[PDB]
C-alpha cells in the first residue's frame, strides 16, 4: 500500500531558516513557502538505503507517520501541509510551531502551580482527546513533543507534534516494534505486551508528575534501571516537591500510573476527573 510523494526540489518552492529540531532520524528546519510567504516547518526524514539498514527510516515507518497526519486536524495537534521526497529523504512540510518545547521552558521557567500546570494539561488532553477518538495512539508523549505556539504568554498554547511512533489502533491493541523514550514508555512497552491507547495515558501520567514537581517520578540513573521502575510502578510523591500540591491533583496522577492498562484511566476518564472537569 506504498505511495509517491512530490518528488520537485523543495528548494524551488520553499527556502529554509533556521534549525527547529534534529533527532537521530530527522531534522527539522523553518521554512518559507516562496509562493505564499507562509511559514512552516519541514521535516527531512533519512530514507533507508537498503531493505536490511538499521539506518534511516523505512518507507513503511515513514508512510505511517505521513498517512496519520494527513488525518488530523485539531488546534493542539500538528498538521500536514505538503511532502516531497527524493532519493535521500522524505520531507514533511509541517505546520510552524515557534515557541520552544515544552521541555526547554520548563527547565528555563520556575516552578508551575495546578492552575498553570493544569493550563497546559488541558491542551494535551484535549489533542489527546482527539487522537484517541480517530484510534490513534501517539506512542511518543513527552515534554520534548509538545510544542509551545508562543512562550512569552502568561498561558502558553501548545500543539502535540512528533508522530514517528503513531499508530492507528483499529483492534484495540498494536503487536509491533514500538519502544520510546524510557522515562515515559508504559509498564506494558518496557514488557514487550500489545499496546494500545491506555499508554499514552500513563505518559500523561509522567507527564502530569513532572508538571507539578519538576522530578520524573520513575527516573534512574541508567535507562534500565528507568525501565525497572517502569515495570515495577515504583515511583511516589516526594513531600519535599509535593507538600503544597493537592490531594486531588495527587489522585489524578495515581489514576494514570496504573500498571494494568484496563484499570488505567482512558482520555475520557481523566477529562471528567474532578481535578480536570468544571
Ligand atoms: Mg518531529
Ligand atoms: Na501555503
Ligand atoms: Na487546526
Amino acid at each position: 500500500h506504498m505511495t509517491v510523494f512530490r518528488q520537485e526540489n523543495v528548494d524551488d518552492y520553499y527556502d529554509t531558516g533556521e534549525e527547529l529540531g534534529s533527532g537521530q532520524f530527522a531534522v527539522v528546519k523553518k521554512c518559507r513557502e516562496k509562493s505564499t510567504g507562509l511559514q512552516y516547518a519541514a521535516k527531512f526524514i533519512k530514507k533507508r538505503r537498503t531493505k536490511s539498514s538499521r539506518r534511516g527510516v523505512s518507507r513503511e515507518d515513514i508512510e505511517r507517520e505521513v498517512s496519520i497526519l494527513k488525518e488530523i486536524q485539531h488546534p493542539n495537534v500538528i498538521t500536514l501541509h505538503e511532502v516531497y521526497e527524493n532519493k535521500t529523504d522524505v520531507i514533511l512540510i509541517l505546520e510552524l510551531v515557534a515557541g520552544g518545547e515544552l521541555f526547554d521552558f520548563l527547565a528555563e521557567k520556575e516552578s508551575l502551580t495546578e492552575e498553570e500546570a493544569t493550563e497546559f494539561l488541558k491542551q494535551i488532553l484535549n489533542g489527546v482527546y482527539y487522537l484517541h477518538s480517530l484510534q490513534i495512539a501517539h506512542f511518543d508523549l513527552k515534554p520534548e513533543n509538545i510544542m509551545l505556539l508562543d512562550r512569552n504568554v502568561p498561558k502558553p498554547r501548545i500543539k502535540i507534534i512528533d508522530f514517528g511512533l503513531a499508530h492507528k489502533i483499529d483492534f484495540g491493541n498494536e503487536f509491533k516494534n514500538i519502544f520510546g523514550t524510557p522515562e515515559f514508555v508504559a509498564p506494558e512497552i518496557v514488557n514487550y505486551e500489545p499496546l494500545g491507547l491506555e499508554a499514552d495515558m500513563w505518559s500523561i501520567g509522567v507527564i502530569t508528575y513532572i508538571l507539578l514537581s519538576g522530578a520524573s517520578p520513575f527516573l534512574g540513573d541508567t535507562k534500565q534501571e528507568t525501565l525497572a521502575n517502569v515495570s515495577a510502578v515504583n515511583y511516589e510523591f516526594e513531600d519535599e516537591y509535593f507538600s503544597n500540591t493537592s490531594a486531588l491533583a495527587k489522585d489524578f496522577i495515581r489514576r494514570l500510573l496504573v500498571k494494568d492498562p484496563k484499570k488505567r484511566m482512558t482520555i475520557q476518564d481523566s477529562l471528567q476527573h474532578p481535578w480536570i472537569k468544571p
